[PDB]
């Protein structure tokens, strides 16, 4: 069991980068602000996001600002890293009808 | 939303410590590994964890090496720290038929 589901703001996006395999990888830096329940507290939390494959695709040039719902694993950013990466299984735009 | 449910084994338990407004709180660092989807592979995630209030006198004294699924939300340990943490709200021992 891994899955982290996380509603976030998109702070930066990458230019569309690969694997060294040529797998298509973008990268994002998502911004979490919620209030949460803890043992009966507001969070804020920046967090890297990479997305693989045809997900990165769909995911290239999303404007900045742009609120999502994601989920996907956690795993450490790189080799030995403190610093943390959700690793992008879903994602999808919170859609409206302002929108002007 | 915010909510990381994950499968892990406690690698440390810490002693019953306190929030300032003195309510029970108890630090765990937890090792996770499995192999997940990667659209399309292993990960391997260090991750410490805190519980509050209840759920923190409860996981009091949990024996090193016990496996656990756990589900909270993440928070960074602190302001601009790369370090995150698992702020749970349920946990429960994979318990088995073993023995021994
Ligand atoms: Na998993
Ligand atoms: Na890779
Ligand atoms: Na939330």
């Amino acid at each position: 069991m891994n899955t982290l589901e996380l509603s976030a703001r998109v702070l930066e996006c990458g230019a569309m980068r690969h694997t060294p395999a040529g797998l298509p990888a973008l990268e994002l830096l998502l911004v979490h602000e919620s209030e949460v329940v803890e043992a009966g507290r507001r969070v804020e939390l920046t967090i890297s996001a990479v997305a693989l494959g045809d997900l990165a695709l769909l995911l290239a040039d999303t404007p900045l600002g742009t609120e999502m719902q994601v989920q996907g694993f956690l795993a450490p950013a790189r080799k030995d890293s403190v610093k943390v990466k959700l690793h992008l299984q879903q994602a999808r735009r919170i859609a409206g009808s302002m929108g002007r």
